[PDB]
């Protein structure tokens, strides 16, 4: 009931505006009646004209009430007060009159107009309005017969009751339809405002997802050759000891705040964080925006990382340090792949920066000669001394004479033509009924265009029959012309009713051809033609009983009063045509037939016609506005589903399926896997092909790779990320005991096949995709709060990257652990020897 109070509040201007117009009408109606009374009924003026001018003051007093705040709270009470006042005046006028006599037609006009004011343009409860109207109508008819005059003037009583029944039927139907449009619009305009609020709060989710995989500058809208870029790398020394004797939730927790501290420091540094490779944290400075201070901000974050880890060391009581290595130079950045694509930087300089981190000492910033060229005496500078620190190891074989150095610190509706301002909406409005039939939309509410026609046709049928029933009661020889119109109308009436019920219920007797013409009838032009005759069908019965023996007079005018009233029905049609037809088919015929009784009919129809003209205008714009809320409601629904689909897909671009539900429950996710496999696959000979123009072909190969995860057989494999030219993927995150491990090989076995095929279209150059492979315990987890990031790290991942380093062309290097189950199935495998592995000594590694 709380929503109802808001419904009245929003519709309160409509109720207030309508009630004010009623006061203008009744004041104008009483003004004209008194003027006619003061001219042709001069016999008894003060007993009759005084209430008219007195009621003019009543309208003025009621107009004064509208501005008072009491009317705002109690608009319903004021409307009822006018009801009894106008009721008292009209009933007294009927009694008081009976050159000293007034025709019953004038009395009937007062009854019809006041009944229509109460039903339509007053906004009262249905039971109260109906009961008041029937009580008022029953007293009006009873008084007239009781107080009828004999000096001037069975089925007779039933005739008036049928006339009064028609007025209530149209008034009630107009009233219930008026409420339906108001309630339907209020609910659906409110639905629009809730979709609009949800769209803004759901669009921010989409922008957050884009920001989780791309820089802000790139997010404004696919590769670059930006020079003078300082690259950072770091390693959490002692992370292996942290991994042991630690829970998965606690381990990722210590990383989450540690990375966040880096990110907050990065925000002050205003650098860019590309990605975090497990415990490593590598970032770039100088791209995409051409920053001229790139070398220094890398050192500040590098030295700040040393400070930040120490503060984290004293907060979480951990024994960790930092090993920062920065190398500056040219770099290539962009987006690779169609799924799980992230911003990354690729070059030979980047790999040297990663190596320089491995050559560093904990708590130090290990810079290159290139970075030292951009550094002033603001910072102390030391000899790198890596040659004697680590000896002549394989890792340091490729320094190639580059001296290294270290750092320790420091309402669109026109009033006249009643049309939409936007012609685009106007065209869609006219075709609304046709497409409603075309789509076969089910009947939802009382405001459906197909259902509205059904109720309008039914009302037109009973209005015509009840009105015509009394006409035949007068005669009970009727002229043959009257009989022809009645039978022809009935034949068309039942056919129109049959069409409407079939257009709504859609009986199984329908068939393709009759559905084609049904849509054609729904068009604007042919619906107007059938509606115009149907609306005038009750009116034609009145003037088909008129012949050369007229001089009968009172009843035809009394029946024509209802005929012009019936034109308020069929609200779906244009109000101007219906109102015009009322003037030319409801008032015109009798006006010519009469062409003081002659003055009285002119005044009676003029007052009634203007009420019909205004009521149709008010009810039409209510129906126009209802469809205006319909086009706005459907647009907001399609806007929401557009951004809903966009955001969910970018969720799929960051986290896999199994992480989406858990993230919806808690802000953090973690998992430790007993057994899992990781695959590395790098395009090695790209350096020979590299010389931005070459990388575009590389993008297609990555795009071709992305289609493999779209294959139905690789649904158990979800790639982690693409780094360098390498392709990293894992099998077993979503989990034969090692069925996942086979398909990871099966995914791998398809990896070089497409590489060989992709080389067919190129000219005298073939790409080679060396692959590393090993399986074991691995740890996943989501990193970041405002920027999500998914990664898997551990000893299993690190050696696979090592096997990617120590690999050969198109061969799947396999460690001991996979061999304990891979050769058991039947895979054909070979031997190569042993390679260096950190943390396990020399390792027995084979090939496919």
């Amino acid at each position: 009931v709380n929503l109802e109070e808001a419904c009245l509040e929003r519709c309160f201007p409509q109720t207030q505006r309508r009630f004010r117009y009623a006061l203008f009408y009744i004041g104008f109606a009483c003004l004209l009646w008194s003027i006619y009374f003061a001219v042709h009924m001069r016999s008894r003026l003060i007993v009759m004209v005084a209430p008219a001018l007195c009621f003019l003051l009543v309208c003025v007093g009621f107009f004064l009430f509208t501005f008072t705040k009491l009317y705002a709270r109690h608009y319903a009470w004021t409307s009822l007060a006018l009801t009894l006042l106008v009721f008292a005046l009209t009933l007294a006028a009927q009694f008081q009159v009976l050159d000293t006599c007034l025709s019953q037609v004038g009395s009937f006009s007062m009854c019809i107009e006041v009944l229509f004011l109460l039903y339509t343009v007053m906004h009262l409860p249905l039971y109260l309005s109906l009961c008041l109207g029937v009580a008022y109508s029953v007293l009006f008819e009873t008084f007239g017969y009781h107080f009828r005059d004999e000096a001037c003037f069975h089925w007779e009583l039933l005739s008036r009751g049928l006339l009064h029944g028609c007025i209530h039927a149209i008034g009630v139907h107009l009233f219930v339809m008026s409420q339906v449009r108001s309630r339907s619009t209020f609910l659906k305009v409110g639905q629009s405002i809730m979709h609009g609020k949800d769209l803004e709060v759901e669009k921010a989710l989409k922008e957050r997802m884009i920001h989780s995989v791309m820089p802000r500058i790139i997010a404004d809208d696919k590769m670059q050759q930006i020079e003078e870029v300082s690259i950072l790398f770091a390693d959490i020394v002692g992370f292996t000891k942290m991994s042991a004797n630690k829970s998965a939730h606690a381990l990722v927790g210590l990383l989450n705040d540690l990375f966040g501290r880096f990110d907050r420091l990065c925000e002050e540094t205003k650098c860019e964080k590309i990605s975090t490779l497990g415990d490593c944290y590598y970032c770039v400075a100088g791209c995409p925006e051409p920053r001229a201070d790139h070398a220094y901000c890398c050192i500040e974050m590098g030295l700040g990382m040393i400070k930040a880890i120490e503060q984290f060391c004293q907060e979480k009581k951990e024994m960790v340090n930092m090993r920062v290595g920065v190398h500056t130079g040219t770099v290539l950045c962009g987006i690779l792949g169609m799924r799980r694509f992230k911003f990354d930087v690729w070059s030979n300089d980047v790999n040297l920066a990663n190596l320089m981190e491995q050559l560093g000492v904990a708590g130090k910033v290990h810079i290159s000669e290139a970075t030292a060229k951009y550094l002033d005496d603001r910072y102390e500078m030391e000899d790198g001394k890596v040659i004697e620190r680590l000896g002549q190891s394989v890792v340091a074989d490729q320094l190639k004479g580059l001296k290294t150095y270290l750092i320790s610190g420091q309402p669109p509706i026109n009033q006249f033509s009643l049309n939409f301002l936007d012609q685009e909406l106007e065209r869609s409005y006219r075709t609304s009924y046709q497409e409603e039939v075309i789509k076969n939309s089910p009947v939802k509410t009382f405001a459906s265009p197909t259902f509205s026609s059904l109720l309008d046709v039914f009302l037109s049928t009973t209005v015509f029959l009840t009105l015509s029933t009394t006409c035949f009661l007068k005669y009970e020889p009727p002229p043959p012309a009257a009989l022809a119109v009645f039978s022809a109308a009935l034949l068309l009436e039942v056919l129109s009713l049959a069409v409407s019920i079939r257009m709504v219920f859609f009986l199984e007797d329908v068939m393709a051809c009759t559905k084609r013409l049904l849509e054609w009838i729904a068009g604007w032009l042919p619906r107007h033609c059938i509606g115009a005759i149907l609306v005038s069908l009750p009116a034609l019965a009145v003037y088909s009983h008129v012949t050369s023996e007229y001089e009968f007079p009172v009843f035809t005018g009394s029946a024509a009063l209802i005929a012009v009233v019936h034109y308020c029905n069929f609200c779906q049609l244009s109000s101007w045509m219906r109102s015009s037809l009322a003037t030319v088919v409801g008032a015109g015929p009798l006006l010519l037939l009469y062409v003081l009784i002659g003055q009285e009919v002119v005044l009676v129809f003029f007052l009634l016609l203007l009420l019909v003209w205004f009521l149709n205008r008010e009810f039409e714009v209510s129906y126009r506005l209802h469809y205006h809320g319909d086009v706005e409601a459907d647009l907001h629904r399609t806007k929401i589903q557009s951004m809903r689909d966009q955001a969910d897909w970018l969720l799929r671009n960051i986290i896999p399926y199994h992480v989406a539900e858990q993230l919806k429950v808690s802000q953090t996710y973690s998992k430790n896997h007993d057994s899992g496999g990781v695959i590395f696959a790098s395009i090695v000979n790209f350096s020979e092909f590299y010389e931005k123009e070459c990388y575009r072909v590389l993008n297609e190969l990555i795009g071709d790779f992305d289609e493999l995860l779209s294959k139905p057989d690789y649904s158990s494999i979800e790639k982690i990320k693409t780094i360098g030219a390498t392709y990293m993927a894992a099998s077993g995150l979503n989990t034969h005991p090692q069925e996942h491990l086979q398909i990871l090989f099966e995914f791998a076995k398809e990896m070089m096949r497409v590489v060989d095929d992709f080389n067919n279209n190129m000219l005298w150059f073939n790409f080679k995709l060396r692959v590393g492979f090993n399986h074991g315990p691995l740890t996943a987890g989501v990193i970041g709060t405002t920027k999500l990031l998914y990664d898997i790290w551990g000893d299993t991942v690190n050696i696979a990257s090592r096997m990617d380093t120590t690999g050969v062309e198109c061969r799947i290097q396999v460690s001991e652990e996979s061999y304990r189950v891979l050769s058991k199935m039947g895979y054909d495998f070979d031997y190569r020897g042993t390679v260096n592995v950190k943390g396990k000594g020399q390792m027995k590694t084979y090939l496919y």
